[PDB]
């Protein structure tokens, strides 16, 4: 079965010194039994990736790191953008792509995200395809249908030999910064459908290898029921990824 | 006004190539170069720590900066980079509202104005990029549009901040059109720009603000451009990636 992946998304937090400290903290608190059973990753601000790489290389940490975004292009006249080759030279493993914040604040489209998905693979990175429906879609009872299309759009023209290693993170945008909670049954339902949609686009042999993360509000209280689910293989953690003790707990969803 | 040559790498150079660049750069430059001209490189986020350690290590006179900044000070803004982050890396500058981000990332005068304030909030110096595309130039309204871009960008910025701001004019009508922007064309705008700054603040202030040319700048054209009375530097594109041609530009007098 699938090795679960716990990715801490720092968002726009931590300077390069704080990044160094926080990752040290994590390495202090985690033990061999932790890395043996669960995959641990931190997605750090661009400006922090060099500091995290030298530390990760320096103290030989088992913690993975990745970016929070990537340019669809390989290089060139794209002011402010960070390319696949740049993230690769810093030896990032992952890159969150299509995070709900970027679909909203920066008008990222399925077409744009798909391109970023492809740029990631072209460049030896593993994309974390962030998908999810807002409130209106959930009220319409079409949530899976929308999420299932988003996964397909994001995965457009992607060969199975790449897709086999992809990560999908489901963000129930209707229920994260929201008093409405998305229970594990609700997320299991989408994450099941997602694996079901992947089966159609590819093969059940592939679909069972793809880690599907939960991207709602994940805390120590939540993490157990969510994880028990048969088609949830990890979590893309928000605010709690910034708290050393709470991230370490999540990595041990085995409360 | 100390002229400012800011090398905009755009989406180029990994962290070790970046270091090699700046090493190449410092190797080719002498004290008389920095004495007359301010030298800066605007590098990808991921290169900034590497450049800082090199510049802090070898006590270089070359400055470095970012190609973007988030309007926010921190928070749930995935993928964006904040002032405090750029501030810790000891950046000097940050480009804001570059035509590429205005085109590809729907950055508005309103979004651009917010980055300018954020830049100042955290002890960075913004380089506010302004300019018109083809239609505004053919309509003969380029100056009108560019100037609206400058006023919008600088809204609610007090004189003690704006007096250190840098403006870069990008002739967007002359990238990929086959049309050339002469030094004659650019001087006119940078002139208008300084005139607008004078209204919004004072002539005394307006005379302290460096206004760059952000069009195509080569070793061949750099002298003619700089000899214009209201151009105080260049926001260099592709040639900024070329150590030799960038060193010539910094030495535009030759």
């Amino acid at each position: 079965t699938r090795t679960p992946l716990m990715a801490g998304n720092w968002k726009m937090n931590l300077n390069h010194l704080e990044a160094i400290a926080h990752v040290q903290k994590l390495a202090f608190a985690l033990a061999d039994k932790d890395y043996d059973a669960v995959e641990v990753a931190v997605l750090a601000p661009f400006t922090d990736l060099r500091s995290v790489q030298t530390l990760v290389d320096g103290d030989k940490l088992k913690i993975k790191y990745g970016a929070q975004d990537i340019s669809a292009h390989d290089g060139g006249a794209y002011t402010g953008e960070i390319s696949g080759p740049m993230l690769a030279k810093l030896k990032c493993t992952y890159v969150a792509v299509g995070h709900s914040e970027r679909r909203q604040y920066h008008a990222e489209t399925d077409e744009i995200v798909n391109a970023k998905v492809k740029a990631a693979y072209k460049h030896g990175l593993t994309p974390i395809l962030c998908v999810g429906e807002e409130l209106d879609v959930r009220e319409a009872g079409n949530h899976v249908e929308h999420t299932l299309a988003q996964v397909e759009g994001g995965l457009k023209d992607l060969a199975a030999e790449q897709a086999e290693s992809v990560v999908i993170a489901y963000e129930p945008v209707w229920a994260i910064g929201t008093g409405k909670v998305c229970g594990a049954d609700d997320a299991q339902e989408v994450c099941a459908a997602i694996r079901g949609k992947l089966a159609e686009l590819y093969s059940q042999e592939l679909a069972d290898k793809v880690r599907i993360q939960y991207g709602g509000s994940v805390k120590s209280g939540n993490v157990a029921e969510i994880m028990a689910k048969p088609d949830i293989d990890g979590a893309l953690v928000g605010g709690a990824s910034l708290d050393s003790d709470e991230f370490v707990k999540i990595v041990r969803f085995r409360d």
